[PDB]
């Protein structure tokens, strides 16, 4: 289906992307490889709390949708490395403008629980 | 300031609560003006009552949003961004419409 999504839709694909973008580790991902490639080790050391599972699982949500390239190098010790499509450009600089906007404001958030 | 790469960090709380598939629609359809709770319910496709209660009195607590009570019979609910809720809220909806507009390029990849 080469539509636009509508979110309000029930089972519209969009929702399963923005699920994927701003999943904890979906946001983590796409905003550390904003300053370049990363091996899978390079995340998950950024990444304090996150497994290697649900690491391998975001990772492959992302490339999957066409954010991430993917690149094996079998030679030892092996590693693979991630970037950025520039279709994953474009969606990073949305999910960390937002990311950034939180970490900014969080004390008047915080001040407003209570 | 936050940090989201820190486990405990609270900014952690805020970022799940504008970014659940209901905490967007919120923040995008009060973009329009008030809502009862009632249409913004119609407009959410798949929501109950339960999922967009539980987002609006996070969205309400975080300081995004107004609720205006009406106990007249039957009664009512009212909601509106806060300043703070239209800052948010932007940075949602340009999210939000970036996904949808560039829907097809991703689904072009899925197949591939
Ligand atoms: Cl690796
Ligand atoms: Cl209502």
């Amino acid at each position: 289906q080469l539509r636009e999504g509508n979110l309000f839709a029930e089972q519209c694909p969009s929702r399963e992307v923005l699920k994927h973008v701003t999943s904890r580790w979906g946001v983590l991902i796409l905003v550390a490889l904003r300053d370049g490639t990363h091996r899978f080790s390079d995340l998950r050391r950024k990444m304090g709390g996150v497994s290697e599972k649900m690491l391998a699982q975001s990772l492959q949500a992302l490339e999957q949708d066409g954010f991430l390239n993917r690149v094996s190098y079998p030679v030892v010790p092996p590693h693979v490395e991630y970037s950025l499509t520039p279709l994953g450009e474009q969606v990073s600089d949305k999910v960390a403008a937002l990311a950034d906007w939180i970490e900014l404001n969080l004390p008047q958030v915080l001040a407003q629980r209570e």
